[PDB]
């Protein structure tokens, strides 16, 4: 069983080169990622959310969140005069 | 079972160069992605959302977010003189 | 059982250049993305909604939003004077 | 079983370049994507949603959403003077 | 059962570069992340909300955030005149 | 992938009786047989004879057997007044 | 990945009876005989006869035998009143 | 992966006989059986017979055997009034 | 990864009743038999039988066997009056 | 990795029986048996025979044996009013 290789499995004689994602003025707000993640004869339950009983009377005002996250702020990015932030992968192999 | 390879797999004599996802000036809200996922035999439950029940009676006004995730902020993003950001991948391999 | 492969699989004498997806000035809201997933016998059950009961009586004003993802914010993105971003993959091989 | 090449696979002798969808500029909301997702055997439920029931009796306004993802947002962007962005494969082999 | 290999496995004769994700200016609220988890036979339960059951009366104000992670602040992120961050991997092998 | 089931495979209410091959009074040389074998992606070599040098000068008698298998003696059978070596299977469901 | 089942598999409600090869006055020599066997990416050389160089000179008499198996006696059986050898399976299930 | 199950497997409600090969009266040289053999990855190198380099030279009389087995015996079986030797498997459930 | 089980495996609710293989009245000679036998990943090298070099010169008399395994004797079996030997499984279960 | 089990294994509710193979009345010579063995990324060299140089010259008489397992002898069995030998297993259970 062979996952989520990165360079030579069961190989040979070989030159690889493998970059990877860069980021650069990113906001993000409650998000999810999930890599290279393996499940195998597992049994998961994720981010149920059950039973919510918001109730009110006669009330002047009212918000409510209920969530698996929950953002209300302010997540601003501000930039000048930036540079980079790059990924670089070289590779060299068997020149003469 | 292989999955997911990058590179010489049960291979030989191979140059592979491989970039990857490149991210500038991005706003994200909420979001969900999945990468490189392997369910084998599993069984899985995700996201479910269930019983909820808002009320209300005579308020004056009410707001309600029930969700996996919730955001109602301000996520803004600038830039100026940006630079960069790239990926970059070189493999040089059995020259001469 | 071979999946997801990039470059020599079974495979030999190959010179392989792959680049990936590139974003730039992008945005976002309750966005969902599945790749390189992989289910083998699997049982999944996802995003399930169900006994949302939302009910007013006499209210004056009243927002309810129930979603496996809600956004109510303002996401905005600007840019001046951007470069790069790009995503860059250069093979060579075998030469003379 | 293979699927989901890119490059060499049971081969020989091969030069291969790929690029891959760039983005520049887009807005999205409550968007889904699938690429590269393989069922085999496995049984999946998805995106269901049940058994709403609003209601309201003599409310003045009344505003609700449900759905697997809900934007009442503003998503807006803007750009001035851009370039890049731009994937690129290049792939060299053999020569002489 | 051989997984997350970055590297030459089960493998020789090889040269390999990897790069690995940068980031620059971003800011981040109730993210989650999974990268390189492996289930194998386990049983799993995350996240879980349940039973939240929020109430008023006669309230002149209230507000009320129940979730896996809450954010109400300000996150931001400002710069000027920035270099740097990127990631390097450099190799070489078998010259001549 | 599923092979060399008996009974019921992704089935229900179901009877199933199998018997087997008998054999009685068999007598068997360099016999070779092959039940139930599956091979997956294998790299098999069998049987196989290579450089037999048989020389002889001036001798007055000689005998030689080169072979996978080499059988030269007796292999007698004698039965008398016997009985049996039946295969029986019985199978009986669902009855009222 | 599910091989050489008896019985049940994947399924509910069922009665299954298997009998299996009797043997009964068998005289066997040399023999070869696979029965349920799996080979999943191997590797598998077997039998391989190299290289025999029987000589002989004014030599009155010569027997040579090179074999993967060699059977040069007498294996006779008798048999005078036998009875059973039968191989019997009896399945009864959900009787009213 | 699951191999050589008897009996119930990812199954329920389920009722199995097996009955399973006998022998009587049986005479056997040099043989060979694989039953329930599996290989994964695996690999093997079985039964050879390298250089064998008999040599004679004006004598009498010469027996040579080379083998991965050699009988030269006497291997007789003789029975008179015998009985049973049978495998007999009974297997009774759900009755009413 | 579940092998060579007898009876249930991830399942439930059943009878199983599995007899197994009877011998009366054999004879074996250099026999080689491989039951349930897992290779996983490994290396293996069997029975390799290299460089016999039988000579002679002017003998009278010459034997000689080399083998994985050698018999030259007498192995007889003799049977008046014999009874059992059976193999019997009863299973019962759920009744009323 | 779950292997050789006999009975329930990851199950319930369940009513096993199992023989096991019986012998009477065997007689056997230089024989070889593997029944469970389970071989995981091991490294195994077996029965290697290797450089036997038997020679002769003017001898009246020569006989010579080389093996892994040598027998010469006599390896008689006789009987008479014999009984029993038999292998039995019952198993009863959630009667009423």
């Amino acid at each position: 069983m062979d996952v989520f290789m990165k360079g030579l499995s069961k190989a040979k004689e070989g030159v690889v080169a493998a970059a990877e994602k860069t980021k650069q003025g990113v906001a993000e707000a409650a998000g999810k990622t999930k890599e290279g993640v393996l499940y195998v004869g597992s049994k998961t339950k994720e981010g149920v959310v059950h039973g919510v009983a918001t109730v009110a009377e006669k009330t002047k005002e009212q918000v409510t969140n209920v969530g698996g996250a929950v953002v209300t702020g302010v997540t601003a990015v501000a930039q000048k005069t930036v540079e980079g932030a790059g990924s670089i992968a070289a590779a060299t192999g068997f020149v003469k």
